[PDB]
């Protein structure tokens, strides 16, 4: 098998649209965000702009080959596969990708994703410019599926391993927190990932 | 029936510009706006910003499929649906959707559509900066289909429930009431639901 | 015949890219503008932002069906559909349509497209602020089809639905068209000019 | 042969990506700028903002056909047509096409594409606020085709479809032709350069 | 083979998806900014507006014709072509390509994709004001493909060769570096050109 067969028979077979659960359990899918940048912070509106890296992995076992003598993994553009359908709840801008929209499929199902993404956000900026900073939170889940079609887990390194030395923020901490909440709307609990940014401006 | 095969068939025969009318009664719309957040208000020229979930339900009976042993529920693109051609009458930009585009289908026909959408209108903003707040109306309905193809209707959780906290703004009430109106441009009735929205700058 | 038969029929044979011209008449096309806001006015540098109701009406008799125990009407896509390619000759931003695309077509073969539209014009702003207010003038015609292609010709209230919030109030509205040549072809080619009369509200 | 007819022959015989020379001589392309409006000029970011009808003339044999009792010339959507990769070098922003994209086909194979553009350009505008004026000029060439390939040419007054509202009134414009050799590339690129002298009124 | 044929072909079968590896090495990518403007520059935020030429080569046999008595090159759009998926590190904002999406191929199978973008960056714009200017720093590099799949290198030359004499800047001098980096998310490689432009307002180097 080369790699030019492996990206036929994904595109020939592959159903972005239908989500891979297996034995009507739930996708499990790990979202950890690392943020890049912080640009815009209104202390006024409570809305900032933040540049972040994106990191989502999932198993979908219909994209599985027999890599014995063949790549372990391959490169494949989105629109090819079934992508999670997360949304950040407290958005106030749709989502600006910034970088090639490829995910990495390895040989066994397991799939990586990994956006880098600029968007505004609605959250507390309160006490930006002071020693303990702002506690900005953003809340990640899937938008349509719920507890039992899939499940999002927060997952590392360094809070400022990406982040840029040359924004006027700084990071102090992050934490990630996993949700379940059930909404008036509808029957069943969604699950999200809760991330907590604390920063200030240096 | 698996999801697989749903989806297949729903894609395969679904017709998406095909409005679902039964025995040419109108196709029932229920529309229902869940306030998430007011962000610019401009009291001179009186303009408002608004992020909102406009939750939105009908029947397709050409989408139902027998449950027994099956997914009671799938999600859709609703580039495979039909889907109402909803309009704001006094909106003054493009709605920005900012959530991924997924209709939910239940296995009987009911569709629920739900984006969250932020979008500018033109309407009173005066008294914002009250005790009694402002009151803003936004006039939602079918943009081509009358009375006898499509009628909305309002849906009735807590006013607040999905709001942000962080909001410079707070919502003191909304009301939702179901027009029919007939204009000069053409002969048959058209119906909207009338939200009115109570806010005040906190 | 139903709507799936008839928007099937459309589809299937339509031809978006053909004009409807019949016995090599020039297609009548009747447009209207109805003025819905103005938002954004600058004397200094002449420009206005605008949002109105383009009522476009023409013939395509090849979209015509028996309408005995059929739809009279039936909303199409425009893009399954031949539309007329109007364009604002003072207009410095490209038209940005705020309602779903859709085409009411009658089984005579009369098609309504009527997008509204929030556009940036060039024109005469000066007076705003008096009681004469200003005359903006707004040119639409064809932009590639000659007179003996297409003709366009003007088609209730002024302030019908005009927002009663807005900055500004219309004074008054007239339409007017014109048959011109230009240096570069030497074909002539018609439009309809549309005066606006409006002022700033006291 | 009926415009039905023709529509379709182009359509099918659509080769949109061949550039249609003949001989191997190049494929002379004629192109000329008429100013409509100079909106946003900067001296101290040497940035000016421009709206210009770019006039674009070609030949392509393969799309000829016999106009006895046929029409003499169709409107295109240039999606169908081979079109030059006519660029700005001093662009700084994309260009904002405001029109239909249609382009006018003779039955012989000429062809006439003339866009309006809206583009900000980054050039000399020094003196703009006084009596001599700025002189702004912007090179057209072709991005990837060399002059065995491509080659470009100039070919009414100057203000004739200028707008009167405009902050600016043109003195003067000169087009000229160049071929030059890039550090990049052997062959020489064809480019037509305009000279755009224009001063603020009083 | 004349230039309808060999695009047919292209077109026909060339795989935009599938990266043109050679004996499982890596694919030689070069890539070189030129620098034709700098916008706007805000020292204060750190962030720099750009315009710049990605010249871009590499070799896709898959795309190789025999040239006698044929065209040796054609232009093709990118959408046909497997193109690298680069990306700036330190980028703000999403590049925006100025010019026609055409990549240049050559019968061997030589591949130029040179397009014009604009983009917003994050870097040192301290001493912009200054004598000595600023220096700001921009990698590029595959964003999926590690150094065995990808490898990156840059192209001696003029720097203000196209930058425009109209900006308020001016470029004292370009350097391009390679870098191999790994990363704590992933177990292999990353090949990226990182491009320093020393830059400054004009204004800052009166004698008199
Ligand atoms: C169909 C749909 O949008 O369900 C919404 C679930 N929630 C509340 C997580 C967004
Ligand atoms: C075809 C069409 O746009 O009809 C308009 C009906 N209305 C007034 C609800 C928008
Ligand atoms: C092909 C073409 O654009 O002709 C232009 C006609 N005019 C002057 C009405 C725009
Ligand atoms: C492939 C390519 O972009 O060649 C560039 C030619 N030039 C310098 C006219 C833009
Ligand atoms: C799949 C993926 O995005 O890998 C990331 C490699 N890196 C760090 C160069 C961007």
């Amino acid at each position: 098998l080369d790699r030019a067969d492996i990206l036929y028979n994904i595109r020939q077979t592959s159903r972005p649209d239908v989500i891979p659960t297996q034995r009507d359990r739930p996708v499990a899918v790990s979202v950890s965000l690392k943020f890049i940048n912080i640009l815009e912070v209104n202390e006024i509106t409570n809305e900032v702009d933040v540049v972040f890296w994106q990191q989502t992995t999932w198993s979908d076992r219909t994209l599985a080959w027999n890599s014995s003598h063949s790549p372990d993994q391959v490169s494949v553009p989105i629109s090819s596969l079934w992508v999670p359908d997360l949304a950040a709840y407290n958005a106030i801008s749709k989502p600006e990708v910034l970088t090639p929209q490829l995910a990495r499929v390895v040989s066994d199902g397991e799939v990586l994703y990994m956006p880098s993404i600029r968007q505004r956000f609605s959250c507390d900026v309160s006490g930006v410019d002071t020693e303990s900073g702002a506690t900005c939170r953003i809340k990640i889940g899937s938008w349509t599926h719920h507890s039992r079609e899939i499940s999002v887990d927060p997952t590392n390194s360094d809070d400022s391993e990406y982040f840029s030395q040359y924004s006027r923020f700084e990071i102090l901490d992050v934490t990630q927190k996993k949700n379940s909440v059930t909404y008036s709307c509808c029957p069943e609990a969604y699950e999200d990932v809760e991330v907590s940014l604390n920063f200030r401006k240096k």
